[PDB]
């Protein structure tokens, strides 16, 4: 029984960019950024390409799963910064991993990319169409950031996260998932004619808390799980204040809410998978634990996934 | 099972004939026709990819007698997305007024539609979705090198869509098989500028072999012979490749549907557009076994065998 996570990995760019470094780039400050978001630093893929980052996170994940690339049945990569029009970055990565002939493609869902991709993987496993699936969330957001706009350039970072899921016969499994989208709210968060990230910060914040709360409550009810029974909440890392307001609305103690936005900023699709990896490595996740993942992103995509590790 | 209850398309009205092409590049009607089987293609002028996708979807929904808000998921396959984000699937969702509906784009170039249909099938089969809208839409005219005659005579613009649902009858996707091979990126890829580039002769050969193999694979999986297939709906890449495949599978041309002569190669939109026409022309009836297959950039390829 169950879609089970048997391996996780990540790749964090070599270049660190603190708020102090940014102060010299745009009219901003450490105090402002820190208090309004909780971000202290962010990684920048100045040297690495999206493909390279995704491949590294995937390799570590496969090593952890003790699974050969060829044993994969599917590779799903979520990103909003593809290497090229085509082939998909999933294909470029597959090539680097030597996962010959392996089914591969990218998906677009912005910040909701990983949970969308994980939900897809679960559909393939639950339909008996796949057994081993590699799900990657990789982003080189720095290429989509307007570095002259102190309003948005201080929120994003680069990096990649990956997880390997398989069909197990034990109790590990995804208990419930729920994804939503609302294209009529494109304006709140979207790319312009040149691909630059644009947003309506205030409106977005409201919608973010309300929407993630709603879908989180939905998966909990569907799974017949109460908030107090959640072992750990791994939310998209967009703003520490949003995360706090969300935890409050769900009545989940801060101690059970994983946060690492302070060191990576908002990495979109790679956000949750990177947090999951560190959470595991920090001894905060053990088999049997109920993990709640949730996110909201451009296009106004959002959802939640409740699983028993 | 997974049943197609509605289909639809959208094609720009602007026609790019081989004679128009003779006026922009050093090519001829004779060469094009003989080498590709193409005579005409549609080109989007005022339509955005979102508009075309929306029009194809609306027809599919009407055919299915289903309202936009009764959809559980929307999957759109394209290589010419409207913007960085939101996904074109989200933009289409807004135009359809399918409020709150799960939606995303996938990248698999020419195998876009069958990949998306395979995913749709996984959601219905796992019982996670009931009604799914799958779209193949491309405005390839924006990604073509018009200075290049070796490739600018092959592509057109268009959108195709299908609405699949979980039925309590024999309609169902019987078997699917999808593959990808990144090490073969060089045969068919976009350059640093997004322009479509390819190693035509090598891609032609690899295309037939891989497509024959995957087709044979879904057939032995479903327990049926090529002779038992009612209609083959291949990606409309090249009539000559289509003939080579049909020849290998030992399937008469009468059972191979082609409309590349009037729409050219429309990548992800290719199959759903051909399917819709085949249905409208009475070439597809409930119970018929339909084989869909394609190969595209990245070197994606696969096959879907279904009972209409």
């Amino acid at each position: 029984m169950g879609t089970k996570i048997i391996g996780t990995g990540v790749y964090l760019p070599k270049n660190v960019l603190t708020n102090f470094d940014l102060e010299k780039i745009v009219d901003t400050s450490d105090e402002w950024i820190t208090t309004r978001t909780g971000i202290k630093e962010r990684r920048i893929a100045k040297e690495e390409t999206i493909t390279y980052m995704a491949t590294q996170a995937a390799k570590e994940a496969l090593r952890e799963a003790n699974l050969s690339p060829e044993e994969l049945d599917l590779i799903i990569l979520a990103t909003l910064t593809p290497q090229k029009r085509f082939p998909s970055t999933a294909c470029l990565v597959q090539a680097q991993l030597k996962a010959k002939g392996v089914y591969a493609f990218d998906i677009s869902a912005a910040c909701s990319g990983f949970i969308y991709a994980l939900d897809i993987a679960d559909s393939f496993i639950k339909s008996g169409k796949a057994k081993n699936v590699l799900v990657i969330g990789a982003e080189k957001l720095s290429e989509a950031v307007d570095w002259e706009d102190r309003s948005t350039c201080v929120l994003f970072g680069d990096g990649a996260g990956a997880v390997v899921v398989t069909r197990s016969e034990d109790k590990s499994d995804i208990l419930a998932t729920r994804m939503y989208a609302e294209g009529s709210l494109e304006e709140l968060l979207h790319a312009d004619n040149c691909g630059y990230i644009r947003m309506k910060g205030r409106e977005l914040f409201k919608v973010a808390v309300r929407s993630m709360e709603e879908v989180c409550r939905e998966v909990l009810e569907k799974a017949g799980v109460k908030p107090e029974e959640v072992s750990l909440v791994i939310p998209h890392q967009a703003n520490v204040r949003i995360i706090n307001a969300l935890a409050e609305k769900l009545n989940i103690p801060k101690e059970k809410v994983f946060v690492n936005i302070q060191k990576y900023g908002n990495t979109s699709a790679a956000s949750i998978p990177i947090a999951l990896h560190e959470a595991i490595k920090e001894g905060k996740v053990k088999r049997g634990d109920l993990i709640l993942m949730t996110a909201m992103g451009g296009g106004l995509t959002w959802g939640a996934v409740l699983l028993r590790y």
